[PDB]
């Protein structure tokens, strides 16, 4: 089924009956001091409280921004369910209210209704903007005009891909015909975006705030510079790994994917001489957590013996002051896919520590090729419950007619259910656009576990490939299992359920969204590198926000 379609909020508080200033503002100094104090309210649903702190931990991916709940303090934000989207602009001093109605409940509009309350207005009632973008009045709805009127000194060029921009359908008369058009053609694809913050966007809540660090980002490495990220290499090892160039035949950097001469550098551990379990260490630098958990994630690929394995430790702090102390966290192993491969690694550290590659040998005689690394980040943020990569995304989307589908692997979450994606890469209900759709899986646990599952926040996620998460735009999707899920569609799937003989198990009826995202959308950024298309899941419990 559909869930809901996506909808923006100027068609939200229309629909909703308001008339607020530039269509989400409440009219009745203006910087913040963090952390900023908040209240979900009794009114507010349990996916919107979930979605709401989902949207706090992205301000302390990307800036340094924070929230704190409430204890008394002076001026504060209450995040209540009234009518329609809004939030009144700056810290007001008494308290402000900010509102997620119904459909309102999406990553990109709470972070816009937050940016509101920071002192940022929509970018189209810029002094400044007749020069960038044509507002067609006789398109305008009658009674609306005024939502187009012009309304600071952060110094910055106008934002097309901003967060704030208005979408080409605004208060419209028609619904084929735009109120705002880009006088840089390009950009009527693009303007009005719900992906995540632009760059400019970060830019000017940096320059607002003072901000030059993020509060949850602790590395990132594309080894592009010399020095390799100050990480090093041990001597308590057999050989060492070579910071290759991509200049030989046939080898290629992820960074760049031979884009650029001379440039595009890789870690390489060759494994096709020598003798077996022969080993090589490279090294981080030392980092100081703020956080008790951390996910590692890194590009990888093993053209090598499928008994060459790649693992990851960690060093840490012995408790006297001194990172000496080692744990093994997981293990990497070759098969016949020679492509670049992504990995992601729970960290549990609450001290100083360093994060730690070993490359080994196997059979070298049954070897021609090596381990490869490249394109880390380390966040203090949990990993992704499961990720699904397809191949050949760009023939996939050529060869497969409209309702062909796609399902990933099954996947299983922290108690126990398990779960999995369904894509039809051309839609037949959005054409011109991608479904992506959750379903549960049946699995091992299933006799323990509650049924119908119920409270548990799906997050589905479109990588954007890019090394550092602050440059990332990631289009992000949120529901939670609900007993209005009927045709209850997650009930035991052996109950509710179709059997597949791929995973060899019952896959429920899937719910999601057509256009999730357009095929437009993914030709750009970086969502199709390398011609592969990455999603993120996450299927948590969300019953102690009640
Ligand atoms: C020698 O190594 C090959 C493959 O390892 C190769 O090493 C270098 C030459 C590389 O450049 C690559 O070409 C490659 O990594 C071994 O062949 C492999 O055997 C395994 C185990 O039988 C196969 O895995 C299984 O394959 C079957 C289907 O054939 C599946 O049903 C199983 O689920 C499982 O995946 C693997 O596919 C196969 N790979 C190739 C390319 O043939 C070979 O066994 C090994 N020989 C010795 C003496 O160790
Ligand atoms: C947040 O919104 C609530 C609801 O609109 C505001 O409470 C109202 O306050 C006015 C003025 O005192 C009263 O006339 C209304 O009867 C109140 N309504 C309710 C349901 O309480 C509240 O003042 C707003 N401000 C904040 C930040 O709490
Ligand atoms: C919205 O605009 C579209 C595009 O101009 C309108 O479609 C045209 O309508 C006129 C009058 O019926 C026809 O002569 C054209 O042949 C239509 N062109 C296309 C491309 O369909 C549409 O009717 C408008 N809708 C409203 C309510 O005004
Ligand atoms: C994606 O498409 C490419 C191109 O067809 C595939 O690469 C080919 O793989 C076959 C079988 O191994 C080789 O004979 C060709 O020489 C390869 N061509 C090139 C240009 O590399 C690739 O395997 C496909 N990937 C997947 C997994 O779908
Ligand atoms: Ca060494
Ligand atoms: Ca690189």
């Amino acid at each position: 089924a559909d869930f809901g379609e996506q909808k923006d909020i100027s068609e939200i508080n229309l629909a909703a009956g308001l008339d607020l200033f530039q269509g989400d503002i409440l009219l009745q100094n203006t910087r913040w001091t963090f952390p900023i104090p908040y209240i979900l309210a009794d009114n507010l649903g349990l996916n919107a409280k979930g979605a709401i702190l989902y949207a706090f931990e992205m301000f302390r991916l990307k800036s340094c921004v924070d929230f704190k709940p409430y204890e008394g303090e002076s001026s504060y934000i209450i995040f209540q369910q009234f009518d329609g989207c809004w939030s009144e602009v700056g810290d007001q001093h008494v308290g402000q209210n900010i509102s997620i109605g119904q459909g309102c409940a999406y990553k990109a509009i709470i972070e816009h209704e937050i940016l509101h309350a920071l002192g940022f207005y929509h970018e189209q009632s810029r002094t400044d903007r007749d020069d960038y973008v044509n507002i067609w009045w006789d398109q305008i709805l009658s009674g609306y005009q005024h939502n187009f009127d012009t309304y600071t000194d952060l110094n910055t060029p106008y934002d097309y891909e901003s967060l704030m921009h208005y979408q080409p359908f605004s208060f419209n008369k028609n619904a084929s015909v735009p109120t705002i058009t880009a006088k840089i053609p390009e950009f009527n694809s693009i303007i009005g975006q719900r992906l995540d913050f632009s760059a400019i966007d970060l830019e000017r809540l940096n320059r607002m705030y003072n901000c030059t660090t993020t509060h949850t980002l602790l590395d990132h490495c594309t080894f592009e510079k010399a020095n390799i990220c100050g990480m090093i290499q041990g001597t308590r090892d057999d050989t060492d790994w070579a910071h290759q160039d991509s200049a030989q035949a046939g080898e290629v950097d992820h960074t760049l994917l031979g884009q650029c001469t001379g440039a595009g550098y890789f870690m390489q551990f060759s494994t096709s001489s020598g003798s077996a379990e022969e080993a090589a260490l490279l090294e981080s630098r030392i980092l100081y957590p703020k956080r008790k958990q951390q996910c590692l994630q890194f590009f990888y690929k093993m053209t090598g013996s499928p008994s060459d394995r790649l693992v990851v430790w960690v060093r840490r702090d012995d408790s006297t002051g001194n990172v000496r102390k080692l744990v093994k966290v997981q293990t990497f192993q070759g098969d016949d896919d020679h492509n670049w491969k992504i990995a992601h690694v729970v960290l549990k550290e609450e001290q100083k520590f360093r994060y730690l590659f070993q490359g080994t040998k196997g059979d070298p005689q049954n070897s021609t090729g090596g381990i490869y690394l490249d394109d880390i980040t380390l966040t203090e943020t949990p990993c992704p419950t499961g990720v699904w990569t397809v191949r050949n995304f760009s023939q996939v989307l050529e060869n497969t007619s409209k309702g062909d589908k796609l399902q990933s692997p099954r996947f299983y979450n922290s108690e126990g259910y398990g779960f999995g994606v369904t894509l039809y890469p051309n839609s037949r209900e959005s054409s011109g656009y991608l479904r992506l759709a959750f379903h549960v899986c049946s699995g091992e646990n299933d006799a323990i576990l509650e049924w119908p599952v119920e409270n548990r926040q799906v997050i589905i996620t479109i990588l954007d490939q890019e090394p550092d998460v602050r440059n990332r735009m990631s289009s992000s999707m949120v529901f939670t299992t609900s007993k209005s899920h009927t045709s209850v569609i997650w009930d035991r799937p052996s109950r509710v359920g179709t059997y597949h003989t791929d995973c060899n198990c019952f896959r429920s009826i899937d719910l999601g969204w057509s256009g999730f995202i357009s095929h437009q959308m993914l030709k750009r950024r970086s969502f199709l590198k390398n011609d592969d298309l990455i999603i993120f899941v996450d299927f948590e419990d969300i019953t102690h926000l009640s």
